[PDB]
């Protein structure tokens, strides 16, 4: 990445604000803006790449072989009991949460088990949480 | 990366800002910007990359092999019980949260067993976080 | 990285601010900038590289190999029982709660068992954390 911006409310390479109630009189403004950008992002020069992957097996005896990737999951129990008995009573559940397992972002990228890879591997994220709002 | 910004509220290269109830009066603003800005990022001068992966197995004899990788998550158990009983009783609850395994952000790069890699891995984030407003 | 910011509010390069109930009157602003950048980031100049990775078995007699790689979790138990029993009371709950394995950020870059690799690896995080907010 070159240019990450994270701006709140207000972004402006040249802001004349005025805001209310305001009086703005008798007023002169000259300005010149002379902005040039170069880019040269990522250039690669290469004569010769080699990638290379050779297995042999001769004469073997091969038992009981297990490989297992990554991310391996396996007897998971999960048990949340919700038991309300009420007697004679005045309930008032304003904003009740009950969350399991609750994923907002996921990027997953390569995830093998044998890799042979060459280059640029980028993740950006952004984002402005809020999860629970209770007025 | 280059240039990474974070901004709360205003981000600006000029900023002539007013806010509210003001006189702004007889004002003369003159103003020049020559900018310029010149890149050369992530640039590669190979004249020969290789990469080599070689197995070989000769009159061998394998057994009980066992490979696992990352991640590996087994015999897992989450218990959450929630009982309650009420008896002439009055019940307010107003903003009451039970959150399990809550997950916002996940990224996953070359998360493998075996890995042969080059060059550049970049990973950005930004957020503005808020998980509870009760008000 | 070159340049990481965090600003709190306001980010500027010139910044003519005028707050409230200001009186501004008479004013002569003269403003010249001349800013130039020049950027040279991640230049590489390799005339020849080589990874080399070998595996030779031979007559071998393997038995009971376990490779197990990062990240392992097993037998893992929560337990967090909730009862409440009422008996002519008033219960009065605002803002409660019960948070059990909450993740917000999690990157992950080359989490392997046997790993080969060149360059540049960069991670940047900014965030503006606010968990609970009762008002
Ligand atoms: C604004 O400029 C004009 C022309 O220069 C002038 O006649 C006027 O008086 C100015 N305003 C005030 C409030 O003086
Ligand atoms: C920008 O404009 C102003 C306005 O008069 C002028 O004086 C200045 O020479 C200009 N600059 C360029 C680089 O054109
Ligand atoms: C890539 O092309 C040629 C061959 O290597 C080289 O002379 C040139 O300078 C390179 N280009 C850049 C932008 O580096
Ligand atoms: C390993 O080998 C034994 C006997 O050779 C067999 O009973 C067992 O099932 C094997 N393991 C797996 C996971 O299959
Ligand atoms: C603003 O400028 C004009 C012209 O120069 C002038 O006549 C006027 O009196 C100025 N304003 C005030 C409040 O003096
Ligand atoms: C920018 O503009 C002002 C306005 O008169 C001028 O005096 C100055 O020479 C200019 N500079 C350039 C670099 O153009
Ligand atoms: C890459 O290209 C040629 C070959 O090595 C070299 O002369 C040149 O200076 C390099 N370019 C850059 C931008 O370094
Ligand atoms: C290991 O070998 C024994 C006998 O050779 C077998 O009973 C057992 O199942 C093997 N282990 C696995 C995990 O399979
Ligand atoms: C502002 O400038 C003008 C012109 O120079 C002048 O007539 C005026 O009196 C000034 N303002 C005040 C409050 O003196
Ligand atoms: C910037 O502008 C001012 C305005 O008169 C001028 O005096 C100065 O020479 C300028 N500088 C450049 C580098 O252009
Ligand atoms: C890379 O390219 C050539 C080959 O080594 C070298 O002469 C040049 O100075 C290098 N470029 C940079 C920007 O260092
Ligand atoms: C190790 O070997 C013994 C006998 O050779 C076998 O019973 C056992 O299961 C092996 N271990 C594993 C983890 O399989």
């Amino acid at each position: 990445s070159i240019d990450v911006k994270y701006i709140g409310v207000k972004s402006a390479y040249v802001s004349y604000d005025v805001q209310k109630r305001t009086i703005y009189l008798n007023i002169t403004n000259t300005l010149n803006i002379t902005n040039n950008n170069y880019y040269s992002v990522e250039v690669e020069n290469i004569t010769a790449q080699v990638q290379f992957s050779k297995t042999v097996i001769g004469k073997a005896r091969l038992n009981n072989i297990s490989i297992i990737g990554p991310l391996d999951m396996k007897q998971i129990d999960y048990t949340v009991p919700t038991v309300i008995a009420e007697e004679m009573s005045y309930m008032y559940d304003f904003c009740t949460l009950i969350s399991i397992k609750v994923h907002n972002i996921v990027l997953m990228m390569q995830v093998t088990v044998t890799t042979t890879y060459f280059g640029h591997s980028e993740q950006i994220s952004q984002e402005r949480y809020q999860y629970v709002d209770c007025g």
